[PDB]
């Protein structure tokens, strides 16, 4: 299989944050993602733990229960920025955060992800995840919400 | 601190299902886990992907967004079964499903876990996790809810 990079990964808060895209996908449950026929790409945030991750993740593990918002702006650029909220999902190459997106034609785009930890009140997965805090098995506090941004040139799949 | 085994792991549906326990833990958010001072153990379900996992997980990955119910019964003795729902959480050794539990003194206990996939109606994370189904990046359907059982001897902690 082939995927396409959006810039190069950025390392922050003990995680590698990478942006990639591929053709639009189909997902179970149906009717949540924008229809593949009405989309240009499936954009993803690939987030994995670095070595000595402060929240207890072994190096390379997928970081679960995050909430990621995105804003894609065409440089530059008559249309409104493209925005959305990713969904966590599994594919044949493992779990990702992703969304089907309709772009605004070929050209240069700015991509910004805003990444919320699993204790953020804005993150609807926060009620379902915890963090040990006892001395023997506890980990460091969650990172604070942050953003990452890249530029990429979209030509079309 | 010791991590005690509950039986030996069992392999089903491309996953290793293991049961272990340790001393009661403290967790953020507070007020979800039974107080550590009012508990005997923290019981865990350790679920990781085997090779050729049918849902797309690389070997060794934690299997996320499951929902686990447990039933702990003192073998052939007085006392009702002890039931509850685990919660997903991260510790210094990575993510787990777990819960703080009060037992009924030393002795032999049966431990049964009932494991619900992300698309089960009983799993509250169903609106928050998907599975690709397109030909190029799709995976096999989720497993159906199933149970696994072991027993162990509790001596104290």
């Amino acid at each position: 299989m082939l995927e396409y990079p959006i810039g190069t990964p950025q390392n922050l808060a003990g995680m590698e944050i990478a942006a990639v895209y591929l053709q639009p996908i189909d997902m179970e449950p149906e009717g949540h993602m924008r229809k593949a026929s009405e989309s240009d790409i499936h954009i993803e945030a690939d987030i994995h733990a670095l070595s000595n991750n402060p929240n207890g993740y072994p190096e390379g593990f997928w970081v679960p229960f995050l909430f990621i918002k995105y804003e894609i702006t065409k440089v530059g650029g008559s249309g409104a920025p493209i925005t959305g909220d990713m969904m966590a999902m599994v594919a044949s190459d493992g779990p990702h955060y992703g969304d089907n997106v309709k772009l605004q034609g070929p050209g240069k785009y700015k991509v910004k992800y805003t990444i919320y930890p699993p204790n953020a009140k804005e993150n609807p997965m926060s009620p379902y995840y915890g963090r040990h805090t006892d001395r023997e098995t506890g980990v460091r506090p969650w990172f604070k919400t942050f953003s990452v941004e890249w530029d990429f040139t979209y030509a079309g799949i």
